[PDB]
């Protein structure tokens, strides 16, 4: 029954990697607009468009990912009254090991509503 | 200073400068502003207007010349903000076929008088 309601940006990306850590679709998708036009490009990927695509992707790559942390940490942003863009370092350490993979660059958008922010759009890519 | 009345008019016009490797017509597509910044393919990103003009006369001036194609694969329409999601294809020399699409997302703002661009992040596709 209840929804969450994030009040800024941040609470959005907090949110965001939370439900990523914990591989929790129903938190994920409770981050994402409800609007169809939502997309979700995960790294060398092309995008999932739509609230059922990015939910299928979400589920495929928690479902297979099996146990990892992750770090996350802001490189730049970019702000305005409606939209804000924030760009970030996304640092994974895998199973058994102690020290993180290379960085995964990421932006994130989110949007603003009546009551709150939801994201809109993920684009991940590697790091040479 | 020219300006764009629609995003597709900016996006053209970034499509027609990048192919052009024309720094000054690049330029007036972006935001004049330092809220914008610039991810090339597997790069960190460039962060403000003299970072990302940095980036584009680097970008031009190792290229050397191509062909480019684009396709629009996802847009987000909404009042003050639009997202294009494109495929864009680069054709190098006297190849035939063009090289594998890179991915690419362009955000556009609307000013009191146009759109101009505030990102662009590009990706390669596996």
């Amino acid at each position: 029954m209840s929804e969450p309601v994030f009040p800024t940006p941040e609470a959005a990306e907090d949110a965001f990697y939370a439900a990523f850590e914990a591989r929790s679709l129903d938190d994920m998708m409770a981050v994402w607009a409800r609007d169809d036009h939502v997309a979700c490009i995960h790294p060398l990927a092309a995008p999932l468009n739509g609230r059922a695509a990015v939910a299928a992707g979400w589920r495929s790559m928690f479902g297979a990912a099996g146990r990892f942390r992750l770090q996350v940490k802001a490189v730049h942003e970019i702000r305005q009254a409606d939209h804000v863009i924030r760009i970030v370092d996304e640092f994974l350490t895998i199973g058994d090991e102690t020290a993180p993979r290379p960085a995964i660059l990421a932006t994130n958008v989110y949007r603003r509503e009546a009551d709150g922010w939801r994201m809109v759009l993920h684009h991940a890519s590697p790091l040479q």
